[PDB]
């Protein structure tokens, strides 16, 4: 587990995010299509962009960002008490998105990268390693869902 010490600097840091949903969650998904080209074949709704400055334009990413944080701050907030919410997802990102374990840790490397563009004097080594903590127990439990399918990986 995570320490309750640690889980309110993950929290702590969290509220800077949910300051700006709609800003975060385009800054981390742009991070992570430029950084590993491959992900960007996953979404047939977004195959089509090309420059950083087109996805930056795209109404429709901005959207589907917030959708993807607002689910991970549910997530977060249960403290690690989160089979209900994290269930559907594993499954219908093993079974019908087909999305690897590696991207998953692709998508939290792009989130604690932007955590450092962003708040660059606030986000620190410590809560920079808690919430490392809390992404690496979030891959986790996915990876066991994903082995009970037949997907591991
Ligand atoms: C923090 C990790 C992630 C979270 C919280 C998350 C969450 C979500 C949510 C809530 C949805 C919409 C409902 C659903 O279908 O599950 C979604 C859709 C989707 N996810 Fe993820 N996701 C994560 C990582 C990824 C990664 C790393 C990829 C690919 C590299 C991926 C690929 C997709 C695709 C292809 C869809 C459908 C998009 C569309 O056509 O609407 N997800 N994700
Ligand atoms: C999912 N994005």
């Amino acid at each position: 587990v995570l320490s309750e010490g640690e889980w309110q600097l993950v929290l702590h840091v969290w509220a800077k995010v949910e300051a700006d949903v709609a800003g975060h969650g385009q800054d981390i998904l742009i991070r992570l299509f430029k950084s590993h080209p491959e992900t960007l074949e996953k979404f047939d709704r977004f195959k089509h962009l090309k420059t950083e400055a087109e996805m930056k334009a795209s109404e429709d990413l901005k959207k589907h960002g917030v959708t993807v944080l607002t689910a991970l701050g549910a997530i977060l907030k249960k403290k690690g008490h989160h089979e209900a919410e994290l269930k559907p997802l594993a499954q219908s990102h093993a079974t019908k998105h087909k999305i690897p374990i590696k991207y998953l840790e692709f998508i939290s490397e792009a989130i604690i990268h932007v955590l450092h563009s962003r708040h660059p004097g606030d986000f620190g080594a410590d809560a920079q390693g808690a919430m490392n903590k809390a992404l690496e127990l979030f891959r986790k439990d996915i990876a066991a869902k994903y082995k009970e399918l037949g997907y591991q990986g």
